[PDB]
């Protein structure tokens, strides 16, 4: 792999500061589940931070299997942060969240009628939203996918929201779509030329944003030039057993963290903290 000396990596999609014509020429063990668990730890770390998780309740829509939700949900209870979870989704869910008082599982696909059905039962408690939900998936999958985690915001009226991003390729663009205001934050250890992110919103009341085919363009070469060139880089300066970008980009995300342990270093931290997910996860 080729070198470089970083000081800290692109964590939102603004921050890419380069673009490469997309090539169609196209690695660990439950990389899913760690990809998750690294954007959902992130988001809900800087909730942590704002003040605005504890007493929350967190409705995750299409979580299942959500094996990683299992450590998240670990993770705050260790901490003494009060937080309910429910976890949303047609499918089964891992049965390693069985059991849990505070986690309650619903087996249902999500409709505009449903979604008013639990505002009304958790309201007035906060709720943060995060949304996993996908029906390869067509231009009109994705419309209509990101046409309900709207539908999602607008009822649920949640104090902030994580929603699965994925602009559609510009070569299978059909109208122009929005999406609500937010970061599009990037994910370390996400499939090798995936142009997904997360959509990071926190709410003061929502504004819509419109989606062009020339936006669309522009994730293509913007996500192409950091899958191609800048993730295969190897951070010759980065102080970590693991010099690649990824665990460079990692570390970052991690060190938003909280903990109740006490390290000597923050290098110590994050490594315990990656290790601590690498075992839960079953990667080496
Ligand atoms: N309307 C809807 N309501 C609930 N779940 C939905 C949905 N549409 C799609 N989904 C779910 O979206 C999921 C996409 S993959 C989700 C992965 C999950 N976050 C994990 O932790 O592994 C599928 O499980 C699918 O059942």
């Amino acid at each position: 792999m080729d070198v470089v000396s970083l000081d800290k990596p692109f964590m939102y999609f603004e921050e890419i500061d380069n673009e490469l014509d997309y090539e169609p020429e196209s690695k660990l063990p439950y990389q899913g589940q760690l990809k998750l668990l690294l954007g959902e730890l992130f988001f809900l770390s800087k909730l942590q931070r704002h003040g605005i998780l504890d007493g929350a309740t967190v409705v995750y829509i299409g979580s299942a299997p959500g094996t990683h939700i299992r450590y998240l949900r670990d993770h705050f209870y260790n901490l003494g942060v009060i937080i309910k979870w429910m976890l949303i989704d047609g499918r089964h869910h891992d049965p390693i969240l069985n059991g849990l008082r505070d986690v309650t599982l619903v087996t249902r696909f999500v409709d505009e009628e449903y979604l008013r059905s639990i505002k009304k039962q958790l309201h007035p408690s906060k709720i943060i939203l995060i949304s996993d939900v996908r029906s390869e998936p067509s231009t009109a999958d994705l419309l209509s996918n990101y046409a309900l985690q709207n539908v999602m915001i607008s009822i649920l009226n949640p104090v902030a929201s994580s929603l699965k991003w994925r602009c559609p390729f510009p070569d299978q663009w059909i109208k122009d779509f929005y999406i609500p205001h937010g970061n599009k934050m990037l994910q370390p250890f996400a499939p090798s030329y995936s142009a997904e992110m997360r959509l990071l919103s926190i709410y003061t009341n929502m504004r819509l944003t419109r989606v062009t085919k020339s936006d669309a363009v522009n994730y293509e070469k913007k996500m192409y030039y950091l899958n191609k060139i800048v993730r295969n880089k190897v951070v010759i300066n980065f102080d970590y057993p693991n010099q690649e970008y990824d665990y460079f980009h990692m570390y970052f995300m991690l060190r938003t963290v909280y903990c109740n342990k006490t390290f000597p270093t923050t290098k110590a931290k994050i490594l315990f903290l990656q290790q601590s997910i690498f075992r839960f996860l079953n990667i080496p």
